[PDB]
């Protein structure tokens, strides 16, 4: 870290003020429990003592109990003076050091982008450095005067009421403060390994629903729910060492309370016989010091909050006052009149400055004449992304000059230079602002008229207006993500805007369709008219209309010539053959109700039935659980009572009853409290194991159009399945558990308050509730209101999230200004938020602590005005207020119940929607008709129609009729691809036609069930998909009983034996993620060696393109023979020589086949046809 007291760096008038009230209104409060008890302890000695003249206990128990309304009074304006001047004071300086962080963050030169700090390092400066300063100077500064001072006034009234009642409780303090340490140290270590057990285990269902094409095409889907049942049971057996280690850190922190007040209480009874101390004293300082001397476990989050706050605040004071590396606000800089479009580049050598040993750019020596149209061709790596860069000056050249129109570029202003420059990036750049503000970028003083103008030019107008909010269309998380031809556009069009006199267009349609770039190119043509533009093309077409071509070559200007010019040297020459890597490029990339509600739970909890003897003896551990918290706090007030009895004989014979109770019934809660804990923690763990497969073995149960409706992606599955099903844990077993304990405790208080004077029982419960809920908030107080730091500022990093990341497209145009502009009034609303919540928690915290003590002075009144009338006396009116007012402080474990709470329902609607979702498309149908045995597999099709049930739009297939032959070979080819492999889909019943017939054999496959019909089709997906387990069980997932001969026979036909056994391990060669990775050519060869286990008799090899390798293939293309030996073999291919043995070969393009037959008879009826023509297009 830096140092403290350097983190208030940016405080003001305000921040001295805020501060200087809420450290003195956190120390009020602090000392006012501990003043509090001094005040108790003498309404009691007036209130039992003055027995023989009720007269003076009426005036000095009324005094006492109006000092209460005080008390209570400065606590209203105490809270309300510390919670709300301390999360504002914060507030209002996090955001100025957001603020000055982003201007000074893409102010800095794009060098530092690189050399120094990852461009994704700064994004996580924000979400999180900037959250824990905030932390740790507004609500965890405001917790350490307050946790100092209740320590400190917590021994000036406990060594100056009994001094010597006050040493033996400072040396019992830290046993207490031990064992509730180790407790808490042994549940951390438990509570890091299940959550890597759930993630390890976890990620079998993240993996299955990547490849479920694969894993559906085969039977294998039985073996994704035991392999995900038997990693669930490692944080289970895991799950269940939790809750003992939960109740024997529970049972033994109330074996030492007992223990230590069955000491304190005695040496209290002892020191009131010899005359020493008084009969209330001897209780507010055991009370006292125990509140100041536990007060410093609750200071130890706060000094752990102050390190981290300073190593994760060095980073960001790093980067606000480090200067930049270019003299950006040039002064120093000339101005030109007019430009007149003319660039030169005389001997510019230049290197990046991450490598500085590389020659990018060598002796490079280049003019660009004024008005025209010079295009820049060349190979990947030869140029062409650095010079453009020079232009704009983003690197200075490390020795080289660059004269535009006769001046050096470390000569003129930057931001004028970059004003007449036009910087079209090949993606488009757009922040979470409207339409219309994604424009005003180019030019600020602009009308509407001329955005309109420069819109309708760009062909950007058209779909505006058909855009329903206009110009205020809010780009962003919302904006339902325009395409990319209209994203390029817009940028287009702000290109316009800025009317510049030099463009830079580097790949402005590089990754678009034909479509797209059709509507995109005519305006860059109409946009290029008198300009200098300096196009690097990725098409032909522009490069014909290309003025002058200059192609670099390894840095270096090679051949200058125009588009005819270079053609009339023959393939010989660069720019003829590089048509064969330029025109590559483009084909092989292409709400409650009681009724809803009540369902959910009732529903659930039958299901969790299979364990009552475990929940029955939880709902046992709890009653004398609970029956123990009251009769402790009984026993507290029947040793007050007998303090004041003038008969020392007699009060010493009850003073050693009382504390064989408290030794006695201590292995009672210690051994109790391991039997609730710890048999309500395996009711509510296989609840969880049980809910958790039962959702699994369904979602490997919908149809295949299911996955692609763009909600269930890859990792929101597992999402589901681990975020909604840890929230069910705490739903049944952990709220019986809290209903019961805390019935059998108001059931103990009330009969003890009941029995003895029933006009004050009555009174206490009528003010209970306002009792319990005061102290539920003395709870959670301490882990702070507001919480939830980041997703306060969501809407506002977004911006910066995109600004700094897009920081080349920021810079290009001088809105570097314009962008913290739009920054800064994003965060605002927040901040008109986070000051009326403070207020808020503020006001109903002080007034339910005041209404809190203005209840200790009605019940300590009332047993007053009924001590004078002959009703009841000290002795039973101070048991019945003791023991109903410290049960309900022993009553506030409602915060302890793991407290959730609240996801109830609306977390569990998920889990029973996933569950009662049908499928229209049945994996075991019952009542089938029979499936036979090895058949003829003849696969026949009739009238086929089908399209994407995603877009019904498009009709692929229109009228497909096709039949494959007995077994013999249909291999299936056609250009224009993506769309063709849908008869493979169609086979394995992926999706429904639309309308036609599917013949196997002469059958229909709907009159047979899904998994027994896939024991016949071998499926070889393109993409090698190989699952995250070694060799051998790769292989072995393709059948059920696989002997080591059958797998060495697969390995030997597909030549994988060679390579396998040449690896070091052998079979058991562990592949994947974690593991080896090997080449594609050998992990194809990997997945048709598992598709030659199921020994099917139809094979559905789909297309292996994207590879090449002569000698891997002279073996491939035999390993495919055998794999077509005699079996009905469906095979598409892009490859001409592939198909060369196929014995029919049929031509699919625009939904229809008509060009059918071999080689011999499509080259008769057809000698010029497309299978003639795509032939010759290429030891
Ligand atoms: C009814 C009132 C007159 C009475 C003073 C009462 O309000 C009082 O504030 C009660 C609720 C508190 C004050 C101090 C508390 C105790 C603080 O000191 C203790 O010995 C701690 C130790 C341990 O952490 C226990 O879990 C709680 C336990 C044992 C607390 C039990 C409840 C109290 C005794």
């Amino acid at each position: 870290g830096v140092a403290f007291k350097e983190l208030f760096r940016f405080a003001d008038g305000l921040d001295y003020v805020l501060m200087g009230i809420g450290s003195v209104g956190a120390f009020v409060h602090g000392c006012s429990l501990p003043l509090f008890l001094r005040f108790f302890a003498d309404l009691v000695n007036s209130f039992g003592s003055n027995s023989n003249n009720v007269e003076k206990m009426m005036e000095e128990v009324l005094k006492y109990a109006l000092y209460f309304l005080v008390v209570g009074a400065a606590i209203w304006a105490s809270s309300w003076a510390e919670i709300s001047c301390w999360m504002w004071s914060g507030e209002r300086q996090t955001t100025k050091m957001r603020i000055k962080y982003l201007e000074a963050a893409l102010n800095q030169d794009i060098q530092f982008f690189d050399t120094e700090v990852r461009t994704s390092d700064v994004v996580f400066a924000i979400n999180t450095d900037a959250v824990m300063v905030q932390d740790a100077i507004s609500e965890k500064l405001g917790n350490f005067i307050h946790y100092m001072a209740t320590f400190v006034s917590g021994f000036i009234v406990g060594f100056t009421a009994v001094w010597q009642l006050a040493l033996v409780t400072l040396a019992v303090v830290p046993l207490i403060a031990v064992i509730g340490g180790i407790h808490t140290t042994t549940l951390s270590k438990l509570s890091n390994k299940s959550q890597e057990s759930l993630s390890q285990a976890g990620n079998i269902v993240e993996q299955t629903v990547v490849q479920i094409r694969v894993v559906m095409a085969f039977v294998g889907e039985s073996r994704a729910s035991q392999a995900y049942s038997s990693a669930l049971k490692i944080a289970q057996k895991l799950g269940y060492k939790t809750g003992l280690a939960k109740g024997m850190g529970l049972g033994a922190t109330y074996f030492v309370v007992f223990c230590c007040y069955a000491l304190l209480l005695w040496y209290g009874g002892y020191l009131v016989r010899h005359h020493l101390t008084n009969g209330g004293l001897a209780i507010a300082t055991m009370f006292a010091v125990m509140i100041g001397g536990l007060a410093l476990g609750q200071s130890a989050p706060s000094m752990a909050a102050f390190a981290k706050a300073k190593v994760a605040a060095a980073k960001i004071f790093r980067i606000i006052d480090h200067k930049p590396t270019i003299e950006r606000n040039s002064e120093s800089g000339v101005e030109l009149d007019s430009v007149t479009g003319l660039v030169e580049l005389k001997n510019v050598d230049f290197s990046y400055p991450s490598r500085p040993d590389v020659k990018i750019l060598n002796n490079f020596c280049l003019s660009v004449p004024a008005g025209k149209t010079i295009a820049l061709v060349g190979s990947s790596g030869s140029g062409k992304s650095t010079v453009v860069s020079l232009i704009e000056r983003f690197y200075d050249p490390n020795s080289g000059q660059v004269l535009l129109d006769g001046q050096d570029l470390k000569t003129l202003k930057l931001r004028w230079l970059r004003q007449q420059i036009g910087l079209v990036s090949q993606e488009p750049a757009l922040f979470a602002t409207s339409i219309k503000e994604n424009i005003l970028l180019g030019r600020p003083d602009a009308d509407q008229v001329e955005i309109e103008e420069a819109a309708r030019v760009a062909n950007a107008h058209s779909f505006i207006i058909k855009l329903p909010d206009g110009f205020d269309t809010q780009v962003g998380e919302r904006g339902l993500q325009l395409s990319g031809g209209q994203k390029q556009r817009i940028a287009i069009a702000r290109a316009m805007l800025k009317n510049p006199a030099i463009l830079l267009l580097d790949e402005a349609t590089s990754a678009l369709d034909s479509e797209s770039e059709k509507l995109v190119q005519e305006a860059l043509d109409r946009f290029m008219i008198g300009r200098t533009t300096l196009i690097i093309a990725h098409r032909l077409s522009t490069i014909r209309k290309a003025d002058l071509v200059a192609v670099l070559q390894q840095g270096s200007v090679s051949e200058i010539g125009t588009h005819d010019e270079l053609f009339s040297k023959g393939e010989n020459g660069v720019y003829a053959k590089l048509i064969k890597m330029q025109e590559a490029a483009h084909e092989t990339a292409m709400k409650l109700a009681f009724k809803d509600q009540a369902n959910s739970f009732w529903r659930l909890a039958k299901m969790n039935s299979p364990e009552w003897k475990y929940a029955l003896l939880g709902s046992v551990g709890s009653v004398i659980c609970g029956s123990l918290s009251a009769f402790f706090a009984y026993v507290l007030s029947a040793v007050l009572s007998v303090y004041y009895n003038p008969d020392h004989e007699y009060m010493i014979k009850q003073i050693d009853k009382y504390c064989y109770l408290l030794i006695g019934l201590s292995s009672a809660a210690l051994v109790f409290n391991t039997l609730q804990h710890s048999f309500w923690d395996i009711v509510g763990e296989n609840l969880t194991k049980r809910v958790r497969e039962k959702m699994l073995s369904a979602v490997l149960k919908n149809e295949m159009a299911w996955f692609d409706q763009e909600e269930n992606e890859s990792a929101r599955i597992a999402a589901r399945l681990a975020l909604d099903a840890n929230n069910v844990r705490s739903a049944i077993g952990d709220r019986i558990s809290v209903i019961v304990q805390n019935t059998a405790l108001m059931l103990v208080a009330c009969t003890a308050g009941f029995v003895l004077q029933w006009r004050l029982a009555l009174v206490l419960v009528a003010v209970f509730p306002v009792v319990v809920a005061a102290t539920v908030l003395q709870k959670m107080f301490m882990t702070g209101f507001s919480g939830d730091l980041e997703a306060a500022h969501a809407k506002g990093t977004q911006l910066a999230g995109e600004a700094i990341a897009n920081v080349r497209t920021v810079a290009a145009f001088n809105s570097e200004a314009k962008i913290v502009r739009l920054y800064t009034a994003n965060l605002e609303p927040p901040l008109k938020r986070c000051f009326w919540k403070g207020q808020i928690a503020g006001s109903g915290y002080g007034v339910a602590q005041f209404c809190l003590y203005a209840s200790y002075a009605l019940g300590l009144w009332y047993a007053s005005w009924l001590v004078k009338h002959g009703i009841s006396d000290f002795s039973k009116t101070i048991r019945v207020f003791m023991v109903l007012m410290v049960s309900a402080n022993g009553a506030a474990e409602t915060l302890t119940l793991a407290p959730d709470f609240i996801k109830g329902g609306q977390a569990m609607r998920s889990v029973f929607e996933l569950l009662d979702r049908k499928t229209e498309i049945e994996p075991d149908d019952p009542d089938t008709t029979p499936v036979p045995d090895r058949l003829r597999g003849e696969v026949e099709l009739k009238h086929i129609d089908f399209s994407y049930p995603s877009r019904p739009d498009i009709q692929i297939f229109r009228d497909l009729s096709l039949r494959a032959r007995a077994g013999k070979t249909l291999a299936l080819v056609g250009p224009s691809g993506c769309g063709k492999s849908s008869v493979i889909s169609l086979i394995q019943r992926f999706y429904e036609p639309s309308s036609g017939r599917v013949m196997i054999d002469g059958k229909d496959i709907r009159k047979y069930n899904l998994k027994a019909i896939r024991k016949h089709i071998a499926i070889v997906p393109q993409e090698p998909c190989l699952f995250g387990t070694t060799i051998y069980e790769n292989i072995a997932y393709g059948h059920e009983c696989a002997t080591e001969a059958e797998i060495i026979q697969a390995a030997t036909l597909a030549s994988a034996h060679k390579f396998i056994s040449a690896l070091p391990e052998g079979y058991k060669t562990y592949v994947g993620e974690r593991g080896v990775q090997l080449s594609g050519g050998q992990k194809q060869r990997i997945a048709i060696a598992r598709a030659l286990v199921r020994k099917a008799e139809i094979m559905l090899l789909d297309e292996a393109t994207s590879a090449l390798d002569a000698e891997s293939e002279r073996s491939v293309q035999e390993a495919l023979d055998q794999a077509c030996s005699g079996r009905t073999s469906i095979v598409v291919a892009h490859r001409l020589s592939t198909i060369r043995n196929a014995h029919v070969i049929a031509v699919i393009d625009d939904g229809k086949v008509a060009e059918q037959g071999s080689h011999s008879h499509l080259l008769k009826n057809h000698p010029d046809g497309i299978y003639a023509r795509m032939i010759q297009l290429q030891g």
